[PDB]
């Protein structure tokens, strides 16, 4: 599992993300969309935005970045005991949104990059390793639920 010490590192960085969720979630989604254009085609509501400027300008995109980080936050503060939060998310993303497990790996890279941009002194190699472990556990448990449903990535 993650140690209690690695959970400390994780949550101490997330409490700073919580100071500007809407700004963090907007950077993250933007980085996802640009590095991996195919993910944007998953979103009928966003599929019109072609440039970075248009993305930055959208209130609705910012609303959805708040949705995602809040749900991730709920999960991270359960330190592993996240079965009840995670189960509905796997079901919707499997059966309704149809999101490949690989795209969950892409947004995981985006979160880590943005956390490093916005919080260097605070997000050293050690906190980087703890956060990547916590995201892998997230991916790992959703992937198990996908397999059960017949979607396995
Ligand atoms: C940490 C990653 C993610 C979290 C915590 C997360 C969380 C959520 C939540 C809470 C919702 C709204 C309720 C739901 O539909 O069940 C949602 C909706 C959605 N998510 Fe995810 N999501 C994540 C990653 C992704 C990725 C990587 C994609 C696409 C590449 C994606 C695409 C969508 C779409 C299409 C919706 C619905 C948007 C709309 O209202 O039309 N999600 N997600």
């Amino acid at each position: 599992v993650l140690s209690e010490g690695e959970w400390q590192l994780v949550l101490h960085v997330w409490a700073k993300v919580e100071a500007d969720v809407a700004g963090h979630g907007q950077d993250i989604l933007i980085r996802l969309f640009k590095s991996h254009p195919e993910t944007l085609e998953k979103f009928d509501r966003f599929k019109h935005l072609k440039t970075e400027a248009e993305m930055k300008a959208s209130e609705d995109l910012k609303k959805h970045g708040v949705t995602v980080l809040t749900a991730l936050g709920a999960i991270l503060k359960k330190k592993g005991h996240h079965e009840a939060e995670l189960k509905p998310l796997a079901q919707s993303h499997a059966t309704k949104h149809k999101i490949p497990i690989k795209y969950l790996e892409f947004i995981s890279e985006a979160i880590i990059h943005v956390l490093h941009s916005r919080h260097p002194g605070d997000f050293g190699a050690d906190a980087q390793g703890a956060m990547n472990k916590a995201l892998e556990l997230f991916r790992k448990d959703i992937a198990a639920k996908y397999k059960e449903l017949g979607y396995q990535g």
